[PDB]
């Protein structure tokens, strides 16, 4: 059990590009929950620019130690900072998260978290019950890009301007998101032995414009976080995929 | 009790104990573990200055590993093995100076005057001949050591903490730890390869909650791997559970 | 101001400028520093293969020089003058590929249209016809062209920087730099040799640091010699002391 | 301001088997400084062998792109690497350097570099304040060759086993080391169309060992280092200039 999936689809064409695996085995989709839960925030109104609201980090708190103390919408998404999503989701509550998500059509749309530990507003995206493919990724961001989604065009437009930007080579212009996670044992805790990581989002270039999910599952512990590791595969593979 | 492991990990901001695995008193060599208070000791009395100063070559009459033989700064050596860097620091500071630091630190049994009619204190009391430790005088050591509380200079004590190995674990957490391996001594001063030990020891923080920890682990079998690494990636992958 | 002097010095490693003379805005023709495009569009549209593929023959219907009669390859066809090298290249493009080859590159003032009338867009556009580059869009150029950020294949890119001329300056310095020469057009488009201009524009690396440069010199008197070649000679010995 | 000297001397005799040229012009070593800092390198526990140490070029530091880099001293003879010779320099220290050098009636034994620069360590030898003849050259190597120089001989071995060798024609075996330099203008900034370069060392055949320096000092831009052409010339030249 230890694979890497990788999807890049045409925006305008909708055909497939490149696809290397299946592509369609569910994960927690981790930090790539970024994205559906700022456009969330924002058609909410939690959340009302790439600056506001900024919040303070509260002592309790989840957060790296390298993470920054004070966060706005932009830096949440550059940072870990598993607060401030945890202050998103208390703000809607379970019954307005549940509806939102579900109304996302976002992978399996599960966020009652694990049975009898009620921890899905805490938990649920980083492995107690919600999961999505690669081809779901890429699903939910052509729906992103089409301003499709079932929520405010502001909202939408917002949710892509804090995307976080990156360069690849050949003059591709990359917005991605990454996510590091970890598939539960027995017990249901955390295997730093079978680490994941995620990188999602799309790319631009001339004329064309792709929308893209490589997914990384391993069975061999990681020193430095996955999902940045594979994010800077991608950007070094993704000239070569595209064409 | 010939075969045992231990595991003592700490609050820093509560000062309470976090878990606890075995007696954790058992004194046992710290077998390159030391290379984190031998750095403080460099630091303070000036054979080191930073992170990538002093970068000292091996020289071809230093016997060393395949590996070992280049340029090492302190970072290098505190990944690496280099028992080479180590003797130079200990060569530098002379026997008077190595022990009055050891003593000064209370560190184990203060012990490096290394095996009587060997003269070997400044080359092998950490790694058998003298010098031992315990899991919870570590964790007493690492705590002083986190907070500047140990008698020296704040500088010296920061520069020891920057230099030291770092891992990602779930959950958010970064640990900064030590590796150390060796083999139990016989019953008059010898190795014995049928009983290895490995340690790792350090601290491992997020924002706003550092604990710190040493596992100890001795076998009553040989083993093919060094049981240091072993130790470190099995409490790495522990240290989640084992810190809530 | 007819006749006036503009260098541009860039840094890769930081983005920033390191010198810079004149304002670098001042657009004329690239004469046959356009070389460095027109590889870069050969090597990708398969034309060329390398910088010893093609070899091309003169055949004596071929305007050229006595010295230009011969085969030549990308590597000589860098190195020497060779116009109709160049104009084999557009001629297998033809004038679509070639003008939205250009136009993808955003090189210049993108026009290859040439001289209305005249139907020189394939072969005199780059000599003054219709197309100008400004110093610090040859800059612009250049820099991602270095690090294979123009909207073609990296291969295309690294073979087009492997064909250009190398020079040695002091300092460790290596320049790859290619030359350009020309007269600027008058009031109603016509070669004014009372005003020829000079290139030499290019890159120059030592390790660890890599540099983008543009020169164009744009004089009033007719000159004795080419001002491509004397441009070059005058940057390279300045390239030195502008760098540091 | 332009002219060519060399100077070929017998072991056997010390007396002149070639000279053309007074050959008592002083100019920089430029990088023919290698033998004697390898000799004092060696003498001062900084080199130890010719593997040993081998350093790794650190961002920063001048050298040619086509420079290798990780270097020992046998590479370092063989390549550019000013920074090598630079760091050999700042472990001495500014006295230790100076007492060496003046140990070692090298030239004019003038390293304390241009006035109001502190640049002494860094580019006496390459035209900042030490210059030597190419009669001086001879007789340095001449007396690294009977080993009466100063230093110890395990020093002064090693200095010649990592000497570059050439073959010349005619069964001619050559131990020489390349320089290339330029000399200054008014504001000492190097001149790219004044270069000059040097060939120095030994050659051994049958019963003959000869000792040599040329110096070619052009007021007209090189294409490719000097240096190197100079050697090249040299070598075609030894079996004539020997006879």
């Amino acid at each position: 059990q230890a694979f890497e999936c990788t999807l890049v689809t045409s925006i305008e064409t909708g055909a497939i590009i490149n696809q290397q695996g299946a592509c369609d085995q569910r994960v927690a989709p981790a930090s790539t929950f970024k994205v559906p839960l700022a456009l969330i925030g924002f058609d909410a109104g939690i959340l009302q620019d790439g600056k506001t609201p900024a919040w303070d980090w509260k002592p309790g708190t989840e957060a790296r130690a390298s993470d920054r103390k004070t966060v706005d919408p932009t830096i949440w998404e550059q940072d870990s900072v598993l607060w401030y999503s945890r202050e998103i989701t208390r703000r809607l509550g379970p019954e307005k998260f549940a509806a939102y998500v579900k109304r996302l059509g976002y992978g399996n749309a599960d966020v009652s978290g694990e049975p009898g530990k009620n921890n899905g507003l805490t938990h649920s995206w980083l492995g107690a019950s919600l999961t999505i493919s690669p081809v779901e990724q890429v699903g939910f961001l052509r729906r992103l890009l089409g301003g499709n989604l079932p929520f405010s065009r502001d909202a939408q437009a917002k949710t892509r301007a804090i995307m976080p930007v990156f360069d690849a080579p050949e003059s591709w212009a990359v917005h991605g998101k990454t996510g590091t996670g970890y598939m539960r044992d027995e017990k249901g805790n955390p295997d730093r032995n079978r680490p994941f990581g995620w990188f999602v989002g799309w790319a631009e270039r001339e004329g064309q414009h792709i929308v893209f999910a490589r997914l990384r599952v391993s069975d061999k512990p990681s020193n430095e976080p996955l999902g940045p590791a594979v994010r800077d595969a991608f950007l070094r593979d993704i000239p070569r995929l595209a064409v």
